[PDB]
């Protein structure tokens, strides 16, 4: 198959074994990759990389390109389904622990976990505040918006969110848009302004998860232009950052292999791709 | 009163507006508090520096000594029973927020946040472990430890602890020893050796909230001889250190005021003080 991308070293040895495996990013197969484009029918990639279309035309053969990940910006769905190629996904794997990040960030923010470890690391060695009681606004109460509103509940913190739709079962309230929920809310946890921001007032923060002093902090896990980012975050204040793992555990990244592990053998088996997009 | 050691801001003018304050800590009020000496029925103070018998002996008329933390050591008890003095202290308001830290210091070990955050910080820009299904292995379950779990379960953790004595009401198992905790846990967290150390194994962690590369980890908020701290530690990796950050946090410093306010007004309302030990 063609390997687009690196995966796990685990989720590598699960493809060695079933599959000859072309490495498009190895100089090594190259040759033997050039040999076996014809004789390829599958494509393991990720959200990022995708197949081109030119790729795509290079294998005649090619009938999946199984996705580790979600993203498909990366592949034109239609033309694939055109050439009857199943084209799949890795879908409901990973929301919990962008929510634990989420959270993390959020108490490092909280409890200036950042500008505390350095100072103690900088043999340099301020108040921190509780989320005990505090409104926690979530922005986008999809897969990570609940996780993330649950686990927020624990520490004592009164869901508040924007919508979409509003949520049985739960006693969280809805907000009409997200301006309102920004002047109801102590954090505001981005799950999908200038003017938000200021409704956030002095004592707020922001919490990024998803996509790219009149505010007292923010944790990031995501910005604009990635990773050649702003540089003043480096410098702002109050800021916890990390270089987009949302997703980056073992058990998330073992998870969407099998995943992908799964949709290959289906469509190698006759089948139709259970993770068919 | 005599205030022995700098409190917030604003339970600072709690005391200047009920009370003439002499702070001991000042040279500018060294006189006037000399004088004070004989008409001085109260002192405000905390746990680390307590009130010395030389400075009980020259303050006839103290009546109270209202202790800003739960610490004991630094104030002879039944001495000042003896003189017939109340000594007060702030039970119950801090478990939570020390909990919180805890957690919060584990999500920072279990999903690189120090080391994620300087890596963008230092312009730098490896794979993090979800806490769901792993054992929390609590040890001391008391006010802290039981916060502390039950925050734990919220992310999908399960939990065990060492005891002192079994909790109803929760499915949580007991261990009948720390040793045989450490067996079972995924995480420790010390609430209240090498071989649990060793016991937790290459995948476990450590974290302290309490008293001061066979471990993949550790979150320390406390430390053996403060602040004079190892140092090796600044160096050690997968390493997330605070400056003894427990309680800190302007909700419990508030709460904990408002207790030492309470203890005062009922004294010199010639009530015995709710909260003497």
């Amino acid at each position: 198959l063609l390997l687009v991308e690196p995966m796990m070293p685990f989720v590598m040895d699960e493809l060695q074994r079933n599959y000859s495996v072309h490495r498009l990013y190895q100089a090594a197969d190259r040759p033997a990759l050039e040999a076996a484009l014809p004789s390829i029918r599958a494509v393991a990639t990720g959200g990022g990389a995708g197949l081109s279309n030119e790729w795509m035309e290079k294998l005649p053969s090619l009938g999946i390109i199984a996705i580790n990940g979600v993203g498909t910006d990366k592949v034109d769905l239609a033309r694939a389904r055109r050439r009857n190629i199943d084209v799949t996904t890795t879908p409901g794997v990973l929301a919990d622990d962008v929510a634990d990040l989420g959270i993390a960030l959020m108490l490092a923010v909280l409890r200036r976990v950042g500008d505390g470890d350095r100072l103690v690391r900088e043999g340099r060695w301020p108040l921190g505040h509780s989320p005990k009681g505090k409104r926690i606004g979530v922005l986008g109460l999809g897969q990570i918006g609940r996780a993330l509103a649950s686990r927020a509940e624990a520490f004592g913190m009164s869901v508040r969110y924007w919508n979409r739709s509003t949520l049985s079962g739960v006693d969280w309230i809805a907000h009409q848009s997200p301006v309102d929920l920004a002047r109801d809310s102590d954090v505001l946890a981005v799950c999908v302004d200038a003017s938000l921001l200021q409704a956030l007032g002095p004592e707020g923060i922001v919490v990024n998860v998803a996509r790219g002093g009149t505010i007292a902090g923010a944790g990031l896990d995501v910005f604009v232009n990635e990773p050649a980012i702003r540089s003043e975050f480096h410098t702002t204040p109050n800021t916890v950052l990390m270089p987009h793992q949302g997703s980056a555990t073992v058990e998330t990244r073992m998870a969407m292999g099998k995943l992908v592990l799964a949709n290959l053998a289906a469509h190698f088996a006759g089948e139709k791709a259970p993770n068919t997009v």
